[PDB]
């Protein structure tokens, strides 16, 4: 296998990401979007997970075993490719790094999706560069991922890394205006309060708590090279300025409720401390006056409740259903189900509250 791929990885690590945890596909999938099973079955999942690595992996992985498994998925591909009567004469016409760009759109939408695109694959076989890279931005694969695209056609159009490479440079340059002096593999204090004042936004608002989520953040103050890298990628945002645009967008995802449940959710795991399984009072109010403004007609006698009848951590579970709560709360309570398998703390809640109507 070592006489027949360096590039290959980190061009779909950029491309498609890098996941190191089992995931949900639209099937069990990890990696650079390595399939582990059709079955609907996560203890087969991690069983063939298991066996692929060699170790009790329990669904979690390094980069290391992640490259393993995409070196598989590559010669796989190429296999597929040379077995297509439709793909093999463009593959084997094509330099190293243009069959790389080949196997990233088989990697995407699969070889049929691929030999769809007759008339460009023609013409890449003819070595009309040009011609090529023209008629490619004019399909919808263009538009349904614009960044990965433009970049995947410029390889085409170039034969060389240059989109790869340049979109490196250019986070890696913003990364530096950000980064601890005193640790250069993340952004400390100082740095994540500059990104802030670039985004002409408050750290402690609900839009960086957004940005947090679309950049599926650890934890708060803190924030790693590998977090600022991969969520400006995802994001396609190479500047401030276009992550300033993005915004908008994110803060309309939020009126369908199944996003803003996702967001919610993900607010507890942001706010909570490392090594602690629950959330402070403090902070669980001080995230609840920024999450359920406007959504929870009863959130400052909650909050008052709570510091008062409470004064104790709140569970992930108790969290997760307060969003329950609020949205088919009566105005007067009388439609609580005082034996609905509420939390107690909720049940104590209404009966707090309803005297006070
Ligand atoms: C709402 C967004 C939100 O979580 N902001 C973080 C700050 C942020 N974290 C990230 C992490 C990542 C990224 C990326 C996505 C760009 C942005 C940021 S910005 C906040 O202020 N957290 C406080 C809580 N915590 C603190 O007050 C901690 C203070 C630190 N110590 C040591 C230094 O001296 C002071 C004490 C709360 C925010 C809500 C209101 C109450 C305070």
């Amino acid at each position: 296998l070592y006489f027949q791929a360096m590039n290959i990885f980190e061009m779909l690590r950029i491309d498609e990401g890098l996941r190191l945890k089992i995931y949900k596909d639209t099937y069990y999938t990890i990696g650079i979007g390595h399939l582990l099973t059709k079955s609907p079955s996560l203890n087969a999942a991690k069983s063939e997970l298991d066996k692929a690595i060699g170790r009790n992996t329990n669904g979690v992985i390094t980069k290391d075993e992640a490259e393993k498994l995409f070196n598989q998925d590559v010669d796989a591909a190429v296999r597929g490719i040379l077995r297509n009567a439709k793909l093999k004469p463009v593959y084997d016409s094509l330099d190293a790094v243009r069959r790389a760009a080949l196997i990233n759109m088989v990697f995407q939408m699969g070889e049929t999706g691929v030999a769809g695109f007759t008339n460009s694959l023609r013409m890449l076989q003819q070595k009309r560069w040009a011609e090529a890279a023209v008629n490619l931005a004019k399909s919808r694969w263009y538009n349904q991922t614009p960044n990965r695209t433009k970049r995947v056609i410029t390889t085409f159009a170039t034969g060389t890394w240059d989109a790869y490479k340049n979109l490196r440079k250019k986070l890696e340059q913003l990364y530096n205006r950000y980064k601890d002096p005193q640790d250069e593999n993340k952004i400390g204090i100082d740095g994540i309060q500059q990104f802030c004042d670039d985004l002409a936004l408050d750290p402690a608002s609900i839009s960086v708590l957004i940005i947090a989520w679309k950049f599926r953040a650890a934890t708060q103050c803190e924030f790693s090279k590998q977090e600022f890298m991969d969520g400006m990628t995802e994001l396609g945002c190479d500047s401030i300025e276009k992550l300033k645009a993005q915004i908008p967008k994110m803060e309309q995802e939020l009126k369908e409720p199944g996003r803003f449940k996702d967001f919610y959710q993900f607010t507890f795991n942001f706010a909570k401390n490392p090594g602690q399984k629950g959330l402070d009072l403090e902070m669980a109010i001080a995230y609840w006056n920024l999450v359920l403004n406007g959504r929870f007609k009863f959130l400052d006698l909650w909050n008052k409740f709570l510091l008062e009848h409470h004064k104790r951590s709140i569970p992930k579970d108790t969290w997760n259903l307060l969003l329950d709560f609020s949205t088919m709360i009566a105005d007067d309570m009388s439609n609580y189900d005082e034996e609905g398998a509420w939390p107690v703390l909720i049940d104590d809640f209404v009966e707090f509250a309803r005297p006070q109507i």
